[PDB]
């Protein structure tokens, strides 16, 4: 039917606009933070082992304010030179086995992690990870934590004409932004079953009611943006 | 005339697109460069008179890659540490008399100078200036040179109908972008006389020929984007 295709078209417009909005907030913010993280890393490579220097650099106020927290974890122990005022590394914390560290050591390069559960804030964030070198010798890696607070802002600003909403997931189906924030950190299947994580239009039945779902991908992060509408309500509206 | 008014509407559309482009590409880039310059300054005031430290920092690859050049000028003896492989400051150079220095010194925070056109070429250059302090004492300032290469790309990528083009000036009317870069560094009145630097719409007759001009400002730089068309040719394309 034509009404049904119109709904699909409007969902598509809201989806494309959200894709573009993610790119223009998160990605440009990430691009800027990457150069800062890279330079900071090259500066610490002027005297890598010296914890007192790294500490002074990480507590310089512009840096301290551009990231949730920054830290350097050393190859030769589980100690972290950190700038996080509201956190300290508990008895067990081994930097060498956290994603930012492993990814950085693996790639020998600046990396960006998948969204992940932070030890400190317990919310989901992403990290820039950098290898810290000294004469070809790997001595540690750095994290530069980035809050995903803009995602929650994007998602809570759009209501698909009182029929539905948008949400965001990782490539593995983990929800990182949802109007109901209690859904974050859970697989999106928990609230939207029988939907494939793939781009293109799907119609599902859930408790005798019918929903239309569309996904678009944000390729540089490989996040998925989902748009879901209650088809009955939306049919009545349009 | 609904045709000419449609002309005006189409020129406005392009103008807005160009205002959006300058913010999205040049402002975004400067925002990120100011963050880098602010952090670099704070790091150097861990030990500012250590010229060996300063040099190591300014020569680190990302910093050296992200800017045309960076320099630290000292208040007490007017000496300079810089990373420009093609320039060495002699005693005929006093950084303390330079605009970025004075402005940084006076404002006591990061400043951005007016852009200029290097006379030995047509490169557009702007400088970020930062004050350097030690124990609450002003000990010098830094400059961070940014080349504005995006400007040429932006105006060279747009063609108004084929009836005209867009160009960019400073608040003082100096041309810093134009499809013919020969005009860069010159007052725009050189190729477009009897036009006011003012937001809005103007029509003038030059060489028995009629032109439509619209200007939008880019507020955080106070630059003006100009859009000019041969209005007869535009009239014919709409009709
Ligand atoms: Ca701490
Ligand atoms: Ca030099």
């Amino acid at each position: 039917g034509s009404v049904r295709e119109e709904i699909e078209s409007l969902v598509q417009d809201s989806l494309m606009e959200m894709v573009k909005g993610v790119k223009n907030t998160i990605e440009s913010d990430l691009a800027s933070k990457k150069g800062l993280a890279q330079s900071t890393t090259e500066i610490l490579q002027l005297d890598p082992t010296n914890k007192a220097f790294a500490k002074s650099v990480l507590e310089s106020p512009n840096l301290k304010g551009s990231f949730l927290a920054i830290g350097l974890g050393y190859e030769s122990d589980a100690t972290v030179v950190e700038n996080d005022d509201g956190w300290e590394p508990n008895a067990d914390y081994d930097p060498r086995k956290r994603p930012w560290y492993v990814d950085a050591k693996r790639e020998r390069k600046l990396v960006v992690t998948e969204p992940y559960v932070d030890i400190s804030t317990k919310k989901i964030i992403i990290s820039i990870g950098t290898p810290v070198y000294q004469q070809s010798n790997f001595v540690g890696a750095m994290f530069y934590d980035v809050e995903l607070t803009q995602l929650a802002q994007l998602v809570n600003s759009v209501n698909l004409f009182d029929a539905g909403y948008l949400f965001i997931t990782t490539k593995d189906g983990v929800t990182i932004a949802h109007p109901n924030a209690e859904n974050n950190g859970e697989k999106f299947s928990q609230f939207l079953p029988n939907v494939d994580l793939k781009e293109g239009t799907q119609r599902i039945e859930l408790d005798g009611k019918y929903y239309l779902v569309k996904f678009a991908q944000v390729p540089s992060e490989s996040w998925y943006i989902g748009a879901v509408v209650d088809e009955s309500i939306a049919f009545a509206m349009v």
